[PDB]
């Protein structure tokens, strides 16, 4: 037959060159993005934002302690370890949409609310606990994982959220696009969770 997509090849190509933020199309007032981080690593590292109206710290605590607030998936919660003042071992499981199992996290988060411009930093990464036993389905891989919380306006905050992670066992055809708006979403619902409703 006689069809030409070197077009789907020469997109293909210049992104291969392209090195930074490659944006996405985005529902309910977000903006979205990717990038590939040249690891020897499928997996994309992903970058969602929104305006939230409430001022740095509120946000992060709001990412922080407040979770239940604005994720119905948000099961099981323990912080279980204090490493120091505003580091610890934290320990949540999400629940999944179709009879899949879920997903379960173990995570090192650190914050920080002092930083100059009145920036708030949440940060997180994977790790194995003695004391954090599968609490149910499949343990994912935090690779990245940050939040980054700027003033903006008066009381009001830019949230941006980039992470990067394995989830383990679903297609890479679906971390393709699908999980980008995983992300957006989950950066509008806490959004949401501010407005008188």
């Amino acid at each position: 037959t006689y069809l030409n997509h070197l077009i789907q090849g020469l997109q293909k190509e210049a992104k291969e060159k392209f090195k930074g933020w490659v944006t996405c199309s985005s529902t309910d007032n977000t903006d979205l993005a990717f990038k590939k981080v040249g690891d020897g690593n499928p997996l994309k590292l992903w970058k969602a934002s929104v305006e939230v109206e409430a001022p740095p710290s509120v946000v992060l605590n709001r990412v922080l302690r407040e979770r239940h607030l604005w994720d119905e998936d948000f099961v099981q919660w323990k912080v279980v370890e204090t490493l120091d003042r505003q580091t610890e071992i934290y320990q949540y499981v999400l629940n999944s949409m179709a009879p899949h199992p879920s997903r379960d996290f173990v995570v090192l988060r650190t914050w920080k609310t002092d930083l100059p411009k009145g920036m708030c930093t949440l940060v997180s990464l994977s790790v194995e606990h003695e004391e954090a036993q599968l609490l149910g389905g499949v343990r994912a891989v935090v690779m990245d994982s940050q939040y980054l919380i700027e003033p903006c306006g008066s009381g009001k905050s830019r949230l941006t959220h980039i992470c990067r992670i394995d989830l383990k066992g679903h297609s890479p055809e679906w971390y393709s696009k699908g999980f980008g708006h995983l992300c957006a979403a989950e950066v509008a619902r806490i959004r949401n969770s501010f407005q008188p409703l």
